[PDB]
Order: C-alpha cells, then structure tokens, then sequence
C-alpha cells in the first residue's frame, strides 16, 4: 500500500466520489453540532490553532469530519486516521479529503488514511501515515487520540529507539501486537530516531476515551508520559453524556442493523455497569428487554440492582442470554468456554473500545466454522454441540462497526470538549507539565450551556442573594470539584 | 415492463444474485419465527392448503418470505407483490423466487413481482401480475392482503366491468388514483370480465392491517364484500403485539437509518395513540425523548396522559417539534401549512399504512425545493423562510422504507395468525358468509403460547378447582370482549 | 349489635366526630372528581334517580362518599355498607352520615353501616342493614355492588326461601361461608319471603369489579340472574384506567404504609398480569424493582415478557421473592407450602377483590405464630425454620386495607361510569332483559372527555372529510365495538 | 418553659414512652433491612472502638436513626440525641430509643432523646441545647453527628459570640428561627460565659450527613472557623448516589400520597433542581405516569434532565400550569409568594430540600391568605383576591419525613454505615486529621456497597490476576480513580 496523492493531498480512502454524499451528511450534522459551530464562530478571528500540526487518531465518521473541519477553521493543519478498522464512514472520509469547497478532481481538504474494513496491517500503516508529517523538520506537534493508539506508537517507538532495538514478539502474543512491533522494527531499520523526534515535537495529546485515559495513567505512572495530556473522557459533558446517552442511542442501532433481532421479551446480559453499560442497559430496558448485568465493582453493581437489574456472573447467566454485550474496557470477559455455553442463535457483541473483551482469537482457532452473513455479521457454528452464535463486527465496537456510532448532537459535547482541550494545550502550553489534566469545570459548563440552549431548555439565573447563599458566582462554576452529577 | 421467466417461474425483481444473501437471512429468521415453523411441522402431513392459489399483496421482506414458504410448505401455490413501493427487501424477494433448493440460474421458488423503489405505475403493474394466474380457468382463489389494495383491485375492477365502463379520473384526483383507473381501463379494452371471474373464484381474503380492515368494513357496509374476509389485524396476538411492540422496535430503526438523529432530549410529536402510536411513544420515551401526542379519541388521549405524555394539537406543537411521526391511519394530518411552520432540520415521517397522512402533494407543488440525501431521505427547503425539513420515505411507512420493518419474532405472531386464517378460510370455507370475521380466541391463545415457550416463559397450569372457580377450561381464559 | 339512630337516620359507624375531617377531604376530592361533579351539574334539574332506593355495597372511602352524594344530588335515596372489613375510611363514613349540612349531633346525610376493622359477623350484619329498607312496602329497588356480595345475599337468600330451607354449613366450608349461612338461617326463622320480596323489587344492579362481574355471569349462566345488570368493570374508562393506573398508584401506597420497605433493588413477584397485575408491575418497575410475573393465560404472559418481565411460576420464584403480590381474582395462589418457602422478612399481600388468593386459613392453623405490628400488618413466624413473613391486611385487598385505595381522580372514571349505569338502568328500565350488559361506547367516551379536559389535554377535532374517511361521526364514537385500546 | 423528664436516671423529652413496644417491633424489622449497620455491630463488637465517645447527635429521630444510635452504643459510645427537623421524628422510635432493647417504659435502659413530631421552633432549639449539654461540666460532648449542620452551628456561633463578649441583637426582618436561635444563645450567655468555647474545645470531630450541612461546613472552613475536623458523609459515593437519589425516589411519592392522596399519573409536575434529590424526585414521578418538567441553574444538570425526557423550564413560565410543585434545591427563595399566587386552584406545593426556606412560607403566612388545617402537616391556603386555594405539605419542611417516614431502612443502611464508619475513623484516628473537611476513602465506600449487594443477592464477579493487572487495580479494590463519577 502506498498513499494516493491528488492535487498535493496525500490520503488513502475507499472512494473519493463519495464526497458529495458525505458533504450532504456533514452539512446536516453541523446543524446538530452547535458545540462545534459555536467554537468556529467564537475563535474565527483569533485563529488559536495556527501553527498546529495535529495528528488525529479517531473513528473517521461524519461527526469526526465536523471536528476536523472545526480544527482547520481554527487554523490547524491536520493528518487523520481512524482508531478502529471498521468505524470509518467512507462518505465522511471522502468529504474530509475534498473539503467544503473542493471536488473529487480538485480536492481542497486534508490527508485522511481511513476506510471501513481495514486489515490489521493496513490499520497500523494508516496510523503511521497519520503520524508522519511530510517535512522532516516539521513533525507532528500535537496528537488528538481516541483509545491511545497514536500515543502508544509514538512513546513505544521512542522507547525501542532509545534501547537500540525493537523486541521480538512471542508466538502467543496477539496478532495485532505482532503487526505493531513489525511496523516499528521495520521503520527502525532505516530511521533510528523518528519517534524520538516526533515525541520531542509533540506539545500535548488530548485523549477522548476511558481506555485511552487508562493507558495515559499507566504511562504517567511509569515516568514515560513525555508531553502533557488532557483527559477529555472525564469532562463532565463527555463521560456522563457520550458514554451513557450516546451508547443508549447507538447500541441498539448496531444491533438492529446487524441482526434485526427483536429486543423486547429477550434476555440480555450486559457486562459492566459504568457509563457505557448504564447506557446499554437503559437502551435495552426501554425496548422491553429483560436485562441482567455483570460487575466487579460493588458500587456500580448496587446501582444496577437499584435500577431494576439482577447482578449475575457470566458463568451463571451465559446459557440463558439471547444477547450478550461487553461494556467493560477490560479484557477476557467472554471466553471461548462462555461462547460454547451460549444458546443456539444467541447474539454476541462488544461496545468497549478494544475487541479483546471477547476471546475472538480463541473462537477463530477453536474449530468453529464461520459463515459470513453480511459485512460485520458472522454466524459461527460449533460442530460438537450443533449451536451457532451471531458475532457482530468480529468483536470490535459494534455501534461504529455495525451502524454509525453515536449521533451528531451527542458527539457535539465530546468534540467541543476535545476542541477546547486542543486550544488550551496549544495556546497555554507552558502552563502544563508532563501529567494528565482535566478541563476546568467552567469550560464543561460552557459546553453544556450551548446544548441546553440548542434544545430550547430555559436556565434559571441565580439572584445575587441566592449566589451568596450557595457561595457561587451567578455565572458559575456551580458545583464543587468532586461533584458527581 | 414485462415479466421475466426462468425455469417455469415468472417474476419481476431487482436482482436474482441476491438470493444467497437473502437465504442466509431467511434461515436466521426461521429461528426467530417459531409461530410459522410450528405451523409447518403441525400441518406438514395434512397439506391443508393443497389446491389454494393465493395472490399475496404484502411487503416483500425477509419475514414475508418465511410466511410465503410456510404457505407453500402447507400445499399452496402463490404469486406475490409488495403492498408498498419502498418496503421490498430485494435479497428476500430474490430468495423467494429462487427457493430453498434453487439457484439464480435455475430458480425453484415462486412468482414475485416486487423491488424496492417502484414507481406508482410499476406498483400497480406488479399487483395486476400478482392477481393474474397463468391459466384463465384457474384464476386466484384466495387473497392474502395487507392494506386492501389486492382486494380493492378485484372488487373495484368487477364494479366497473358490471357498469360497462371505467370512469375517468378528475384532474384533482390523486396521482395514484389515476394510475389505478388507467390499469383497469386499459385492461377493460381487451377483457370484459377478468375481475368478475377473479371475484367469483376467490374463496376468501385474509387482511393483515388496520387500514385494510377499515376498507373491508366499508365494502361490507356498501353490500360489496363479494367473499368472506378474516380480519387478522384484530387477532389479540396481532394488534396488541405487532402494531404496539413491532412499531416500538422499527420506528426508532427507520429514524436511525434515515437520519442518525439523536432522539434523547428531543421534542417528539406522535400523531395518534392507537396501538401503533402507543408503540411509537414507548420507543421514543425509552430513548429519552420529550414526547407529546395528538388524538381525536378522548379514551386514547386519556391513556396517553396517564402514560406521562401531554396531549396537544398539531397546530400548537408543530413549531417546536424536532421529530414528527404520523401514526393515525387517517388522512391530512400534517398539511403543507404545518410543514411550513416546522423548525429548521426537523424530521417528518409517517408510520401509518398510506402516505396521505402527510400532504406530500401539497409539499411537491409548494415551491419548496428537494435535495435527495440518500435513498428515502430528502431535504426540502423553503426559500421564503430558509428552513429545511427532512422527509422520510416520501411520506410512505418509514419503518419498512427506511429500515427493515418489524423484527421477525414479532412478525411471527402476525404471520402465524395470517397462516391460521388462510387455513380456516380454505378448509372450512362453507362455514363463512360474505362478512368480516375474526379468529376465535383459542387460536390466538395457541399462537401466544408458541412464543411464550420460545422465549422461555413458564406458564402456570390451573388446577381443576381453580378452573371451576373461574369457569374456564384448564386449556380460552377470557370473555370475548376482554381487552388485554 | 343494633343500629344507632339520630335525626331520623339509622347508621353504624366508628365515630361521628370525624365528620369535619371527612368533609374537608370530601371537598378536596370533589375538585379531583370532575366526572361526578359534571354529572351533578348535568342532571341537577332532571333528578333522574328520583324514586330510587339504592342499596350500595362498596368500600366506604372518601371517593365513595362523593359517589354517594352524587346519587343523592340526582334524587336517589341510599343505604350503604362497605364491601370489605378493612377498606372503610372512618372520617368518610362520618361525613356521609352527617351530610354536607348536618352536624354530629344532628346529622343530615344517609344511612351508613361501615367501619374500618369489622369482624366477619359485623360485616354481614352491616350488609343486611344496608339491604333492609325501613318500610316493608318499599324494599330496595336497585343495588350498586362491588364484588357481588349484595347481589349474592339477595339471590342466594331468595334461593333458600324457595327451597324452604337454609342448608347447614360443612365443617370445612370457610369461616365466612358459615357466617353468611348463619345470617340467612336466622332471618329465615322469623321472615320467610324477605329476599324473594327484595329480588322482586330490585330493578337492576350495577357491578363495579372483575370478581363481581364473574359472579354475575355465573348467576346468568345458571338461569338465576333475577334482574338486569350492568357490568361497569368492563367500561373502557373503568377496566383500563382504575384497574391498571389506580393500582399503579395504590399498590405501592399500601406497601409503603404497611412496611416502609424499599421497593427499588428488590425482587418482586406479581401473580397475574390482567389490568391489576399490569398496574402492579408498572408501579414496582417504576420504583426500581426487579419484577417477575406469574400467569395462566399465554396472551397476558407474552405481554409481560414484551414489557421486560420474566414469566415464572410461584414454585420457582417464591424462595427468593422479597415482595409477593397476588393480583388474579382466582383462589389458592399462595398456599401454605409456598409461604413456608419464603425468605425471612419477605412481604406477602393480595390486591385482588377477595382474600382467598392467599391461604390465610392454612397459615392460621399451621403452627406459625403471629405478632401484630400495627393495624393490618402482622409478622408470622415459623419456629421450625426461624423465618418470618410480613402479611398485609390479613390477605384482604392491601391498597384499601393498608392505605386509602385508588386516588380520587381515578375513581372519578369508575364512579361516573357507575352513576351513568344507575341512571340508565333506573330511567330506561324496560329496555333491559335479565342479562348482563355493558354501557355503550359513546358514554365511555363522554366520561374520558371530562377527564382529558380536567387535565388540560387538547383533543383534535376531525374535519368532515376525515370523519368520512374513517366512517365515524365527528362526535364519535370513534372505534369499532371490539376495539381493545 | 419545658424541662426534661427524668426516668431511671435518663433525661429525655418525647411524645410518649408507652410507644416503645411498637417502636421496638419496627426497630427489629429495620435491623433486618439495615445489614450495613448490623454488619458493623458484629465487626466491631469486641473492639468497642467508640468507648469514651460522648456523641451529640442531631438527625431526624426515625426508626432508621434509632438502629444507627443503637449501633453507636453497641460499639461503646454514649449518646445524646435530638431531631434535625421539627416534624421528622417518629414518636414510636424516639420511645424505643429511650427505653432500649432490654428496658421497659417503667424501667428504661436507653439513651437521652429530646425529640417529638410537631415541635415549635423554640422547642426545637431547647431540644438541640439539651442534646449538646452533657450532665458532667467536666465531660462535655466530644463528638458531633450532624445532619444539616444545626448542632455544629450552635457550637461554632455560640463560641464566636462568647469570644466577642456579646450575642448580637436580631434585626426585625430576620427569619423567626434566627430570632429563636439568638434568644437561646443570648440567654445562656447571661449565666455561662464559656459554655460553647469549652464544648468546641472538647469536640474531637463532626460527621455531617447532608448536602446542606456540608455546604455550611465548607463556609466555616473558608472563614477559618472550623474548629475541629469534619467528615463529609453526604459525598460518600454510597450516600449521595443512593440515599439522595433512590431514597427520594421512594419517599417523595410516599409523602405526597399520605398528605394528599392525589393521583400523580397524568398530572403536570414541576421539580425545582436536578441534583441527586431532584433526579430521584423526577424518576419517582415519571414512574407514576406524571408529566414532569424540571428547573435548573446549572447547565450540566439541566442537560441531563433534557436527556432524561424532561423539559427544562423557569418557575415563572410553568408555575401556573403545574398540578404539583416540589423544591429540591438546597437553595433559598425558589417558590416566592408571587409564584404561589400564580398556582392553579388546588395545586400541591411541597419542599424536599433540607430547609423550609426554599418555599417563601414567611411571605405566605403574612400575605393575608387564610389557612385551613386539613390534618397534621397538610394545610389548604386560600387567597381571597383570586379565590384560589393551594395545598401546602409540612409547612414547607422536608415533606418525605414530615408527611411520611422519610427514606426506607435499606437505603438508610448505606448512609448510616457511612456515618458509623466516619464516627469510628474520627474518634480512633483523631491525630491523623486537621481542622478541614474530609471524605472517606473509596475502599470504605466499596465495603459498604458490597454488604448491600450481598444482602440483595447480587453476585459480584472477581477479577482475575491478569485483569487486575490490565486495569492497574487490586483484585480487592479500590476499582475506580478518585475523580470517578459513577
Ligand atoms: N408501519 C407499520 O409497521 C404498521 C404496523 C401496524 C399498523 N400500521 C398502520 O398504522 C396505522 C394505525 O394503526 P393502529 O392499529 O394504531 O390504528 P388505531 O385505529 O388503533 O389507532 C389510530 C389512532 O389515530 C387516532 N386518530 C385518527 N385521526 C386522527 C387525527 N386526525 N389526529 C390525531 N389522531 C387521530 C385515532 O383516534 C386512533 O386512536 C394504520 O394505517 C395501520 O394499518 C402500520
Ligand atoms: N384492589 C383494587 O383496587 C382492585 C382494582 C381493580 C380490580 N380488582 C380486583 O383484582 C382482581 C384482578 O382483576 P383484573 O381486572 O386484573 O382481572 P383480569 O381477569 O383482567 O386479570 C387477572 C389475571 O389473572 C390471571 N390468573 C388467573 N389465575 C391465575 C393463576 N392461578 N396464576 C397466575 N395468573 C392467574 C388471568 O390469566 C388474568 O390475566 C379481581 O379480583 C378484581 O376484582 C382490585
Ligand atoms: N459517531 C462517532 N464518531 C466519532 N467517535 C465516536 C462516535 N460514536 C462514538 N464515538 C467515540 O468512540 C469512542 C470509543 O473509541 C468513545 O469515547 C466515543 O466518544
């Protein structure tokens, strides 16, 4: 694989002729993303992101296209790739390359390396394209990450450079780990300090998802976080809105498009009851499902029980479930022995950021036979028991793989937060050390206020006497730092 | 257009090569349709529909496909068309023509005249193909109808043949009415008693939906119901499950695939609160929408308010609605004046059986301009205000237009009812007069019990003393007027 | 046990002094019962119930009080008793005897024989007083019944008079069957045709509840229904609102006042899923309960499953239920064997019309020991296992036992239905045979319209073209007779 | 002038000691629904961690609180109690606490309680002073257990006025309760000049149970006036996200039911505030078929309300259409006289926040509206100028405890397990604390949730070693980062 280059723009996508359809959907989404449109208006004259060379790794969807065109409206240059092999919306990839005033013959947009249905090798090739700016002396200077893959390639790449060697992989390492190290080992043959110089140049990363933020905390603990990070997942207007209400919308959409399976009346097992598992359980309850939940954390478990759900183990419940969904952010939730315990024509999916919640390696090597039904839907049959299971998106996050991910108006909260985090890190970069930060409460309130307004809600304004009573300013922030909402 | 013919089967569909894909979905659907599979097993030996020549007008979906193959398993011959221009699922139509054991080169299934995105003239052409059996002495002898268009073609066609003329249309008559009359008028130039002869041969009709049943009541009140009918829509296991729970599933699905618009937080206006409007409001509420409802019937309105929804008129709430769904079975619910009042980028769709709940004709001649976004999704802009509305399925039923209609496990209730009714009408035909009937309660209980078992529910069995106390048999459990 | 007499009114109640308190609540109920108030206004001049002498057997609550004073406003005379030993609200009984313009020393309302906490003997004594008008030439001429006990005393009583004997009770007939047969046998010693004369004089009965209507069909099938009946339970505005939304309100109220037990997080078993069971499950699910449902009817079971509830048997689920509610109208749902299987401190109650859904007789003779906690709440302990169960209302309907029954705005639908039925049977009496009838749909629609307006709902008016398309009158009725709403 | 009753050497003031048998039956039922407290009694029985503590507790004297007090004494503490609201006490539970599990009304074996349902303001502050004044002048209170901060306010303001040498006069337009509070302090200062200072000096810490009290603690700490360590129990995860939310989902509708019996389904309901209590209120009403709108100042909470299906509206625009109006803000001046006069005829008005000043009751009472009492804690106020009447619950005091019985035992077992642990931590590890507001470590909140999951029969999954390593947590927890919001 080699990049296409048209009118001086390098990229790799499914089909540039999808641009007109992508544009139409982008325009509809701008009307549903007031957080982004408000930032474009507010920062238009200032051009806060001038001089930024942002390397972005985030599902290449309609919603992300409105984010990329906000970063460029605000002065940044970007290069983009998806953070999952199935999450790209090819029409939005084409509209980003062509830009709002370009055409497929005369594209005026930005470099995108993303299509729906990548292989592992192609995913990592695309991530290196997205991180590799064309002037050796102007490498990337910011990262915008969802899941931490862009940050991992940079920091691991530098670690192996400083060690003088890319380790061999073990035979029993996951396939993707072998691909990742192959990419790094190969580049190190011909370029000995690429990643060190990129890490040096990067002024900060913004990280969008609970899984990526866990990895940031694990780099910071090891003394390896080489630039400041803003944990955007934990903006109040991201975690409590995207993770929860986003998933309430998009889980059932993925299930619907993949399977068309009636949800009402079915037993549904949701593994994990954090913000995503709360959204899943709310979606399924609302469609008439009989929902049970698994958990390791007794606080979240007590919430599930308070919300009308039994709290059970996968060992006890797996044989009775019609639909099983993993939502933990952890690995090894649904192992091969659990899959072989499922009832005939049960459905299995994962909505967590990575596919290793479901033992797909074990399933693929087990001797079960696969019939592909349609893209991202496979029927796996075990000849020993006779039973077949429907697996969505090969265990990758099913809302993006089987449908279109969260809706624009939800993503307007997450991406307003991301945009503000990118502005803060770029323009006030000296104020940040090499640690993980969260945005101040006032800026999350700012984001929520734009969306209340857009939905026609009417905020009450505190009187002077009331503000004094609460010990807050009339304009906020209104809550203490540890407030949980 | 003329029909295609291959291996002795006449048909008109989008693409035979889709049969493989459709067959994989049909097989998964069979595991989700225990009502139909239970009937295939029960009646396999008896072959109750041997001799039946069933003309079917019903959305050509994966679910219909399992129904069609249950009829043919039971001994019937069939010819099929969709009952809407956008509701066909092309891979299902291909699998039905090819059959379980056929191939696209050598198909071995049954005649289907159906594709997604028919024009009006093509829809009525296909309906005439579906009702026209190849041997003139063996015309259709049963109809299986959803919405009454097959029934109306036969009964109106006979009416004109008896009058000796097909009347002209009026200039202000609907476009679809002109097409319908053109078909009948054209045919009556070469064939003077085609529909009269079909009418005579048809032993009965089964009708699947609320709008179709109203039309049967209207034919029957005019003294024009020429053959018996079973109202399948009003089986308990149909109206209270398909119209309500089916729509709870498929309305969100249609809206999602057409628009990907967040439902939570939005103001949603549902017009009508019968079983389909009750399923729409339950779906929307479940996604966190702020739902209001319109209604003419004070009983249904009081239910909506007891279920946590304001009951408002279109005039008062149209200006602020983010999504508007018509679910009435009536006409003229969202007129052009209301559409001009909508907020920018609001969404408008209909889930009733016919498009005339929304004033599409008014919209198409208003001076608003259309941009097609993707199939069945159009953006209409009024330049005087600058505001745009997203219209789903050009006003046609959005769950089947924009998505896949109700899920198979729901359609298994409706289609087990329709298969029982076809059986009852065909094998006990002399017991029925020319009136509309509903299935006895015990046959509805039998369809419910197949699905409770499929879901793992555990029924209690009455003791002899309890059965005596209630005055029921241990095996129907409710009075005839019971409402569930 | 003899009636009290004051200012020309015979009555038996707890305490006349409660009349002021009762009257304040009656006045507030009148604002919440626009169905009854609209009927008082409508028929004020006509006086349609002039000449009626209505014997009423119906829970003597604040809601029934507004019904009683609507019947008297329309010209009827009345004599009343409760239809359950624990459902009376003493301050309502006192306001009804005193009247809107009386005082406790000089009452000016109507005969009431009802108090909360009757014995069985007192219950049947009161039922006889209510059915026994003072002038033997003017016996009762209508019955207004809820549960059919008034109707049963009249028709069985006549039945024994024509046989010339009241049959002896069997040793293992229920305690209340013996009481009932003792009343009739004692009266038959001094009066040989009392019940025969009342039955001849009764021109109609209106029957308010599912269990009463069932008994009406059983009388009718036997050839023994001596006068016309209107089944008020099966008014659309009764069954689908009182039985369902009434119960959604008053089930949790009963369990709250009896036990104050958290409902959220708890496993709750609802026996029966008709309109009452549907309201129970909806109330419990709304409080975060984990609800399962039992059923004999596959159609109601499939609804419960489609509404997110497992459908289980008592035997499978009884051991782990924290709250068990019987809602069937049948008998022998929770037997002694099931109660010994309950978890310690589980709560057991019945909301169907009669206590025999729960095997109280078996409990009372089991060797378990009772400790009364407060009125209508008892703790039963089995010393063999050490476990105790909380029993509400000694098995009698708990919403009225432990709390105040359905709220006034619900009872306004049921009681406008019952007032219209009394009007129709009394004024159009020649139109009816000795069969059970239901009110015409337009009278149900009229009752709904009054409450829609009271809540501020805004009905759409059909155009002439729309009414022609539907084949309906613009003024209704709007649905076919078999429509199920 | 009230004086304590003294029986068998126990000083108290309650409605009726003969209710103790009925109280005890309800306490023993509650022990079965309070596994958090029963587990702590078993765990710390032998240790007696609270020996030497003299805890002055100010918290709604309900059945649930009685199981908390008996947990504190089981663990070695001595106590003296009072309610933190004039209508919240459950007289049978007050009687059972004085009599104790082995005492009788003639021979009580319990502890000093100064609480009954229906106190006047004067009696409420008299009772608060009894609760804070231990009998040995040389053994004053050494811990405070507070809900709403009233006990902490009397001690800290009492000491402030002592150090100043004067209790300030009240302003004519000060609220009535403020005039009572200063009267109490001004009178005691006449005869005892250092009472509150010695108390403040003896108190080793306070635990504070509610969002209102915790605000007041932050306000003392801001001003340099928090004279001893405080633990904010409100903000334990298993308190704020359980009690505030699911407790209120149960008890709001209970209080509305017992006061009014008004159908909730089909009514328009206005909830003012969408924090944890307003979320519980809206979930309760939604589940009963109400049509709910929400008011809010905070755009984050408002956006959650809209995402959960509720319009976000101002009181000015929605007040005239509301059938029921509930305040759940913790602020003051939410529903003013002008808004009351705007309500529809026979609308219901109540407050569920800790203090009654959310509803302008002073303005209502001085307006010229006429009051008819319907029954305890239910009043019908009529405006002769408009002809409209409104039903007001609990004279504006928290309606779940005033009109019903407050949150259910099983919910309070979380709050009171937290409070009991907080009291153990502050008494036994006192040198580890400065004069600041603290929250309990996350591991202890997990411990409390786990007792309740187990009691409900939920089954927790156990992390494998590999999973624990992947997450970077211990298999035994804690499982979430410190800023985790659940
Ligand atoms: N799309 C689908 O999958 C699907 C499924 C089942 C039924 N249907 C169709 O949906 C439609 C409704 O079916 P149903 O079973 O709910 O019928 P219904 O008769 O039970 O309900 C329709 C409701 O609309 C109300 N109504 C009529 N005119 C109105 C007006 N002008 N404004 C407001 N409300 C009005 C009526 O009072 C009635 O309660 C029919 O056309 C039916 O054939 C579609
Ligand atoms: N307490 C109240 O205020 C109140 C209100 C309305 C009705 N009622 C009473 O409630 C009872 C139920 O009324 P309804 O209108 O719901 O009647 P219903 O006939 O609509 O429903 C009862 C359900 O019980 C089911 N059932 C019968 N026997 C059973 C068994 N052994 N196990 C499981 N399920 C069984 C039936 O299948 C039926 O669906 C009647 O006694 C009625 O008079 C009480
Ligand atoms: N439509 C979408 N476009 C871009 N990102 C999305 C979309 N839906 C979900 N996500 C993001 O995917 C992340 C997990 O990789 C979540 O943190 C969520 O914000």
């Amino acid at each position: 694989l080699t990049p296409d280059v048209r009118n001086g723009i390098d990229f790799k996508i499914a089909d540039l002729s999808l641009a007109d359809f992508g544009r139409k959907e982008l325009r509809i989404a701008e009307h549903e993303m007031p957080g982004l449109m408000s930032l474009r208006r507010e920062y238009a004259e200032v051009q806060p992101l001038k001089g930024a060379r942002i390397s972005g790794s985030l599902h290449m969807t309609v919603q992300t296209a409105v984010l990329i065109e906000t970063l460029t409206a605000l002065g940044a240059e970007v290069r983009w790739a998806s953070c999952n092999i199935f999450s790209t919306q090819d029409h939005a990839a084409a509209a980003v390359v062509v830009g709002p005033h370009g055409t497929p013959d005369e594209p005026k947009g930005v470099p995108v390396f993303a299509w729906k249905g990548e292989t592992l090798e192609e995913y990592w090739w695309a991530a290196e394209q997205m991180l590799t700016w064309p002037d050796p002396d102007k490498p990337a200077n910011m990262i915008l990450d969802d899941g931490g893959d862009a940050t991992m390639l940079v920091l691991r790449g530098m670690q192996y450079e400083k060690a003088g060697v890319v380790p061999p992989a073990e035979e029993d390492d996951p396939a993707e780990w072998k691909v990742f190290l192959n990419l790094l080992r190969t580049r190190f043959e011909t370029d000995k300090d690429k990643w060190t110089k990129i890490a040096e140049s990067v002024k900060g990363v913004t990280e969008e998802t609970t899984t990526g933020v866990l990895r940031l905390y694990q780099f910071a603990a090891a003394g390896d976080l080489a630039f400041p990070a803003i944990n955007v997942n934990d903006s109040v207007t991201k975690s409590k809105f995207d993770n929860k209400y986003g998933t309430r919308h998009s889980l059932i959409d993925g299930i619907n498009r993949g399977t068309d399976a009636l949800i009402g009346g079915k037993k549904v097992l949701i593994c994990g009851y954090g913000d995503v598992g709360k959204g899943c359980a709310e979606a399924m309850k609302g469609q008439g499902a009989r929902v049970s939940v698994t958990e390791i954390d007794p606080i979240n478990a007590l919430q599930a029980m308070m919300e009308g759900f039994d709290v059970v183990t996968v060992e006890e419940a797996i044989g009775d479930a019609d639909i099983v969904v993993t939502a933990t952010g952890n690995k090894d939730i649904i192992m091969l022995e659990h899959i072989k315990a499922m009832k005939d024509h049960a459905i299995l999916g994962n909505i967590g950021h990575f596919d290793n919640e479901i033992d797909m390696a074990g399933l693929e090597r087990s001797g079960a036979t696969r019939v592909n039904v349609k893209p991202q839907v496979d029927l796996w049959t075990f000849g020993d028991t006779g039973r077949s299971i429907i697996v969505l998106s090969e265990g990758r996050l099913l809302n993006l793989g089987n449908a279109t991910g969260h809706p624009s108006f939800v993503m307007s909260n997450s991406f307003a937060n991301q945009t503000i985090a990118q502005i803060e890190l770029w323009t006030k970069n000296d104020e940040y050390d090499n640690e993980v930060y969260r945005l101040p409460k006032h800026l999350d309130e700012k984001v929520a206020r734009i969306h209340v307004e857009a939905l026609g809600g009417h905020l009450t304004k505190l009187t002077k006497e009331q503000a004094e009573y609460l010990g807050v300013d009339v304009e906020g922030p209104y809550k203490p730092d540890h407030y949980r909402y």
